[PDB]
């Protein structure tokens, strides 16, 4: 019984997956959101621990849910005659990157860093239970105010991660690689760490540095705003076009713009109070 146990609020927001609602858990008023997916625009089914057909955004939400808070976390899911719901933890108040930098504009690099960060230990949690997210972007990310606290939601365009060649995708074109762009092929760490080039240079720039497919296999960076000289290298070397080029995750919180990155909760009382 859904309806019974929540009550459904207004719609967060809506697209070519999904519907989102702000609903609260009539159990204890515990704040959630309640997303509907329709089963005919589902592409990817899995089964997980119980043979149990499900689309795959279960299951790799399942795979990720944990203490660790970085990522969004399914509290429980309902299956309905032609559509699947989902009911994620809602933080309040909340704002996703996109808003945030949309009102911000370009990024103080100490934020930037910060979130970046976050960001970068939410992915590692990710791979790290077997999930690539493959739709990492400002909008996929949400920002707990109070705790200063990022988090990655939609796994809806996600997978089981492989070390095997990717032939499909379905997640932001502007976000995706060199090698989708021209071969439609890509391995996932490295597509990864392209997209979370993307995201820094967003961050730091208020806007992505590639709107069309050629500025993305020429993969030539422009700054717009005045970006410290240590954050532009390690922008450039996460949209380096050779796959094989770009760093590690571990190289990437090694470098030198990562070091020194402030708490959360410094964070939100720096830049969120
Ligand atoms: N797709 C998608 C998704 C969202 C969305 C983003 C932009 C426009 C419309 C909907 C939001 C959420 C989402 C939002 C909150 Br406050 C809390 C948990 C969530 O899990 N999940 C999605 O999976």
């Amino acid at each position: 019984p859904l309806e019974s146990q929540y009550q459904v609020g207004p719609l967060l927001g809506s697209g070519g997956f999904g519907s989102v609602y702000s609903g609260i858990r009539v159990s204890d008023n515990l704040p959630v959101a309640i997303k509907h997916v329709e089963k005919d625009r589902i592409s990817d089914w899995g089964e997980l621990p119980n043979g149990t057909r499900v689309p795959m955004e279960v299951v790799l939400l399942k795979k990720v849910s944990s203490g660790f808070s970085g990522v969004i976390r399914l509290l429980d899911w309902f299956e309905r005659p032609d559509s699947f719901v989902l009911i994620l933890e809602r933080p309040e108040p909340v704002q996703d990157l996109f808003d945030f930098i949309t009102e911000r504009g370009a990024l103080q690099e100490e934020l930037a860093r910060s979130f970046f960060w976050q960001v970068l230990e939410a992915v590692r949690h990710c791979h790290n239970c077997g999930v690539l997210h493959r739709d990492i972007k400002d909008e996929n990310i949400l920002i707990d105010l109070n705790r200063g606290e990022l988090k990655l939601i939609d796994f809806g365009s996600g997978a089981l991660l492989k070390d095997t060649v990717y032939t499909d995708f379905d997640g932001t074109r502007v976000y995706s690689p060199p090698e989708w762009i021209r071969y439609h092929r890509y391995h996932g760490r490295s597509a990864a760490v392209w997209s979370l080039g993307i995201l820094l240079y967003d961050m730091v720039c208020g806007d992505i540095p590639f709107e069309h497919d050629e500025e993305i296999i020429r993969g030539q960076v422009f700054f717009r705003q005045r970006v410290s000289s240590e954050c532009q290298h390690l922008i450039r070397w996460c949209l380096a076009l050779r796959p094989s080029d770009r760093p590690t995750f571990e190289e990437i919180q090694n470098h030198p713009w990562m070091q020194d990155v402030l708490l959360p909760q410094e964070t939100a009382e720096i830049h969120l109070h």
